[PDB]
């Protein structure tokens, strides 16, 4: 057995950087302590220990997280609930581990609500952008809100009328240009857009099963897009973007069928040009990735430690 | 969510009394103290909140109970090990819950054993004796060993071969007569008994798959006994003895297919003649349990509360 707590929401995050790709996931443990496993390059991953325990949350909370690069260093945001249903933040300062701003205002979160959260133009020279979806109420026909930092938190928008508690997928495919995809009251996965003036809803849509977990990635000039969902006990769906959108089909292997748990969550990053990893919670309870390999495709990889409990 | 720990394992027990049917379901939360849940005759089950801890065990640590009526009032046992893997008891002594003797005495068990106890004897005015069951090893081929009480804590027998870890089921048929079941190393449920003088292969086999979780119940003059074994996400099965042995077959709701959760545990009980209850974790994460009414079938019957974390 680990210390990984069933039915725990994941994020992650990468960058490209000299001498390897840099990745982060973030899990919470049985204690409802938020956990850090880290990996550089093909080395195999570390921690995910009780050593490597940024903060804490009310149990199941849900998670969302961010990144870029500042002139104080790799600058992470970490955004999840705590037992009031408060949206808080974690804050990687470049140095050091505290605690962002963002839980101050009061933000209150309907309990079965997922987060999504997109970071677009921050860097050494200029301040981050940053968006984070939740819901307010569990209800069916719920719409998905917003908060906005730029200088400081304030509301944003709300749209759409999704399932209870539905899955977000949230990417800034350019700067200013923003995709959120959730499942709507009929079950299908539905895009909303954000160009420049206001927020409309996008062309794509799939038939999904109820109540999947969804994951959204984008790169490039063209740019590209990958939108990935799934229903625990189910095979991975990946729908892409490469100018238009295909049809989504399954990421699998015929020798480990259905790999996840049912009721669980999956979460996505990708960087350079381009890797990208899905995150998934399978038997042990293990944390496990699908990597995928440019030209040659997708293959479940390296497991992700989550701790030992004593006794074990 | 529930505050049921995924992969916890579950112990259960019942006796007639005037005026219903008397039940008491054991269990584990995220913090790893055992809860208790009780029922009386048809009412809805109560307990199981963190107002209902015995006591505490490692995380994911083996469960057995057992119960008898004495002078002093209802006795329960419940057997479960520390975080250094040392088998230890709580006391239920008729009008409160203590810790018994058997921790003491140091016995060391394989951190992925299971547990079994059984009893007969035990009235108002005999003393009790108990028989516990476990396996010092993980190994593939390890055997059975048994601890006895017969006034006092003594080492007893040791036999089998089994696959790590093996589920164990075991049973008292009648005072001095007792049948163990468990899973040899070739996936065969196997039985052990004793009769008077020593212990011998019983008759009993069948095929099922690898790593099931096993119980035991019996009663009557002739006497009955139910074998029952699960491996999780698939269905229930139950062998009978009622002068001989049936072919074993599944318990299932058309309607409710598999309903319990992978790498899982179940447990059962029996009163009366005669009420049968098989207990198995479900999505949720919640304690659900398969009743028997003799004559009618099976069904799945009420869900057993096991606590609402904080936040929702
Ligand atoms: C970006 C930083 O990298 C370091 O290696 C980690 O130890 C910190 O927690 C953080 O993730
Ligand atoms: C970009 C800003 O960084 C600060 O440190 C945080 O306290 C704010 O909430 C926000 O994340
Ligand atoms: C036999 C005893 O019955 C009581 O109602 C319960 O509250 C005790 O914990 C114990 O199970
Ligand atoms: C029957 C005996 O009752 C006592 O109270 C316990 O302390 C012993 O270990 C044993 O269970
Ligand atoms: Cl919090
Ligand atoms: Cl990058
Ligand atoms: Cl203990
Ligand atoms: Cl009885
Ligand atoms: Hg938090
Ligand atoms: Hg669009
Ligand atoms: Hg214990
Ligand atoms: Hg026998």
């Amino acid at each position: 057995p680990t210390e990984f707590l069933y039915t725990s929401k994941i994020a992650a995050i990468s960058w490209a950087a000299t001498g390897g790709r840099q990745q982060r996931v973030y899990f919470q443990d049985l204690n409802g302590k938020i956990r850090e496993a880290q990996r550089g390059g093909d080395n195999p991953w570390t921690g995910g220990s009780s050593q490597n325990v940024i903060g804490e949350a009310k149990l199941f909370s849900p998670l969302a997280a961010v990144t870029w690069k500042s002139a104080q260093g790799i600058q992470i945001r970490v955004y999840c609930v705590n037992k009031d249903n408060i949206l808080s933040e974690f804050v990687y300062d470049g140095s050091k581990w505290i605690t962002g701003q963002l839980g101050s205002v009061g933000v209150k979160v309907g309990s079965n609500s997922k987060l999504a959260a997109l970071q677009w133009g921050g860097s050494e020279s200029a301040p981050p952008n940053i968006r984070v979806y939740y819901q307010k109420s569990n209800g069916s026909g719920s719409s998905i809100h917003e908060y906005v930092w730029s200088g400081k938190w304030t509301a944003g928008a709300s749209f759409g009328s999704t399932v209870p508690g539905t899955g977000i997928g949230a990417t800034a495919i350019g700067p200013g240009r923003l995709r959120i995809y959730y499942q709507a009251t009929d079950n299908k996965i539905r895009e909303h857009c954000w160009d420049s003036n206001s927020w409309y809803v996008g062309g794509f849509s799939a038939s999904a099963s109820a109540g999947v977990s969804i994951a959204a990635i984008s790169w490039g000039s063209t740019p590209n897009i990958r939108v990935y969902w799934q229903k625990g006990r189910e095979e991975l769906y990946e729908a892409a973007y490469g100018g238009s959108w295909n049809t989504p089909g399954q990421i699998k292997d015929a020798s480990r069928p259905t790999p996840s748990l049912p009721d669980t969550f999956i979460a996505a990053n990708s960087s350079g040009n381009i890797d990208i990893s899905v995150f998934f919670q399978a038997s042990g309870v293990s944390l496990q990735q699908w990597q995928w390999i440019s030209g040659k495709g997708w293959s479940i990889g390296a497991v992700v430690p989550t701790g030992t409990p004593a006794g074990w």
